[PDB]
């Protein structure tokens, strides 16, 4: 499945400067001279030295023949050595007598002649070289003449790309070998010892051409070096989406990055996805594709293929791109299949999976990903990035396919998969949803669900299983008398009795909480004198609303900000590395919902902070500072909060939680005012969050800061 992409080979060669092409031929010659030298007794370095810049003179005969020349054994001699730089097996032949020319008949010689010229050899052979008298040049002029001969040969023929790739098949690996012999590195623009290069890892000549656009192509590395020898960059979202490098397949594979053997599943899933695309003829063997492995919030990874936009320009080389969210493996589809067969992507995919493993954000960051890749190989460079040539001839790295919209697309597909649950959904009133009703949240009230919290169908995308989840009030399994809230799944035992169990691990509760991020439960109490505490599922929520049920309606309705939970989380996120500071972030957020206000790592704020509307305030005095002012500043993440903004997923959910909570209590951020009694708590909190406690803030300063943000 494939053959050689001749234009990809030919493009690499054609886009070299003339100087770099001469150098390529020069290194090929050097390789063949080394072979001649070692295989002969005297060990003369004349040709070697007269070529490698000694001022002794060495005669060469040139021919109307590509890749070929003669090294006479003496001035004007008809005997010596015939060189064919493109011959698999006879790169040099000793010509001791005329008849030696007659015995040369292989296609690797015949190919070096144009269609027009090929007839000269008659049963084809080089016997006719005996009647011709070639011109003599000094050897220092040879690589130039060979370059000009190849250009002419290509111009004499109609099939430019194929003739070019054929005529270079065996020249290129010899050139690469010649370059690896260059002591202490190849020169860059007249400066010696600049460019390290080894021949190790090269496959057969044909396989190197087959793999020219593959991620670790050795020949692409050699071409890149030749470009660097003669002279000699990171993207933003607008530039990327303006470049439009990648076209979605429209199909994706969502997998878990956690659990033992997750990495094996990801590798197999990704190789599987590539194999299916080739069979279904969505993708051709030689098409350049980006296999994206992108982390997804909740410790998941999506594999998704993209085909390169033909609008982009020429693809120069495949490679590995590292995004903040994952890696892309770029090469021809056939290169990716072969690479999977060989295990070439295993260190990369192991590294990525280990850091996506239990990521709340699906955003381990470029540095963590890069480090995890280099872990499976002491401390090497980062893998070479794929590159393309734009319309004006500039070679640039290809942007990642893991753009903003890419993830929007991923989210759409997932949500279409989630559209068949809950036979008939319950038809609840706004008052029931606000938790204002004595009858409960709309579920059926029972002993272990006294609040009547509504059951929810959790679709476990991994297990392919549906679970029914209710936020229930259960005994604190030790101390009698007190109860706590827990999300639990119901199931039938052997006898048809309904039993209940916890989420087995934080990851699953986290995913449930995201999937049902908009729903509220009463985690407080229910009855006439009692405090209902109404809280959204969103795992990034640091607020809730609450009230006391009256004989009719409610009273003391207010929004509460969870000061220390918020403080601790933000201080953690402020470091830029939450995991380093506190645990697994996913575990931290799930655990937050079970933790009381004064039981977080930070306990600095003496109480929770309260906002209420003017009309509902009762006898609470209000400030003119609004939840909206708070949200505006939080959303902007200024000054010491700046790094929180690196995790947009977390920050958007924090804000959206706040807005949903304001709305659900029948209010809005601009109609919710901070209690006078919360003043000091708020200024202390923001002072710390925004300035590390270096600046004393007041509410007016906080309101003005919000005002400044809306003005811009
Ligand atoms: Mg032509």
């Amino acid at each position: 499945l494939g053959g050689i992409n001749h234009s990809a080979v030919a493009n690499r060669y054609r886009n070299l400067t003339k100087e770099a092409q001469q150098n390529l031929y020069q290194f090929a010659i050097i390789e063949v001279l080394s072979q001649i030298r070692e295989e002969r007794p005297d060990k003369n370095l004349d040709a070697y030295n007269a070529l490698i810049g000694k001022v002794t003179t060495v005669d060469i005969y040139t021919y109307g023949a590509t890749n070929m020349f003669f090294m006479p054994d003496a001035r004007g001699s008809k005997t010596g050595i015939l060189v064919n730089l493109n011959s698999p097996d006879k790169p040099y032949t000793n010509i001791q007598q005329p008849s030696d020319f007659n015995n040369i008949n292989d296609e690797s010689f015949r190919q070096n002649f144009t269609s027009w010229e090929k007839r000269d050899g008659t049963g084809w052979n080089l016997g006719y070289f005996n009647q011709k008298t070639p011109r003599t040049i000094n050897i220092s002029e040879l690589s130039k003449i060979l370059v000009e001969r190849l250009d002419y040969h290509v111009s004499q023929e109609n099939n430019d790309d194929q003739i070019l790739s054929t005529l270079l098949l065996d020249v290129l690996p010899r050139s690469a070998k010649g370059a690896a012999r260059e002591p202490l590195g190849v020169s860059a623009s007249g400066i010696p010892f600049q460019l390290e290069f080894t021949f190790e890892g090269f496959t057969s000549p044909t396989d190197e051409l087959r793999a020219i656009q593959s991620p670790f192509s050795h020949l692409a590395k050699y071409f890149d070096l030749l470009v660097a020898s003669t002279n000699g960059v990171e993207y933003s979202q607008e530039q990327a989406e303006n470049i439009g490098a990648w076209i979605d397949s429209g199909t994706q594979l969502l997998m878990s990055a956690s659990g033992i053997g997750a990495a094996v599943s990801v590798i197999q899933g990704a190789a599987g996805l590539t194999a299916d695309a080739i069979e279904g003829k969505e993708i051709d063997p030689l098409d350049v594709i980006s296999l994206s492995l992108a982390a997804i919030p909740g410790g998941k990874i999506v594999a998704k293929l993209s085909k390169v936009s033909k609008n982009l320009g020429q693809v120069v080389r495949g490679g590995i791109s590292i995004a903040e969210t994952g890696v892309d493996i770029v090469g021809s589809s056939r290169d990716l299949i072969e690479g999977f067969k060989k295990g070439n992507f295993t260190d990369i995919i192991n590294g990525l999976v280990s850091v996506a493993s239990s990521s709340a954000s699906g955003r381990p960051g470029k540095s963590k990903i890069g480090n995890a890749i280099k872990k499976g190989n002491p401390d090497a460079p980062l893998p070479t990035r794929p590159t393309y040539r734009n319309h004006e001839g500039e070679v640039r790295p290809i942007p990642t396919a893991q753009t903003k919209s890419f993830f929007e697309r991923v989210a759409i597909v997932r949500r279409e998969g989630l559209s068949g649950r809950g036979a008939i959904g319950l038809d609840l009133t706004a008052a029931q949803k606000r938790g204002a009703e004595l009858s409960g949240m709309g579920g059926t009230i029972s002993k272990s669900n006294p609040n009547g919290n509504v059951s929810q169908v959790y679709i476990n995308e991994a297990e392919g299983i549906e679970k029914n989840i209710t936020y229930r009030k259960v005994p604190v399994p030790n101390e009698p008398g007190n109860f706590e809230n827990r999300l639990q799944e119901s199931f039938l035992d052997n006898n048809g009795q309904t039993k209940w169990r916890d989420f087995p691990y934080a990851g699953e509760e986290f995913d449930f909480r995201l999937q049902h991020k908009d729903d509220f439960n009463n985690i407080g109490d229910l009855g006439v004198g009692k405090q209902g505490i109404i809280a959204v599922n969103n795992p990034y929520s640091f607020v809730h609303h609450s009230h006391t049920f009256e004989q009719k309606g409610i009273s003391n309705n207010h929004l509460t900000l969870e000061s220390n939970a918020f403080l601790t989380y933000i201080e953690g996120k402020k470091t830029g590395d939450f995991e380093n500071k506190y645990g697994n972030e996913m575990e931290w957020l799930v655990r937050k919902f079970k933790t009381k206000k004064n039981d977080f790592d930070l306990k600095d704020i003496p109480d929770n902070i309260h906002f209420r509307t003017d009309r509902e305030k009762g006898d609470h005095s209000l400030t003119t500072y609004t939840l909206q002012d708070f949200i505006t500043v939080v959303e902007n993440a200024p000054t010491k909060m700046r790094k929180v903004k690196n995790d947009e997923f977390a920050l958007n959910n924090i804000v959206e939680s706040m807005r949903a909570t304001a709305k659900n209590m029948g209010a809005s951020p601009d109609t919710l005012f901070l209690d006078v009694a919360s003043t000091n708590y708020m200024t202390q909190l923001m002072g710390q969050v925004l300035t590390n406690g270096r600046q004393e803030l007041n509410l007016q300063g906080l309101s003005n800061a919000a005002q400044k943000l809306r003005n811009g």
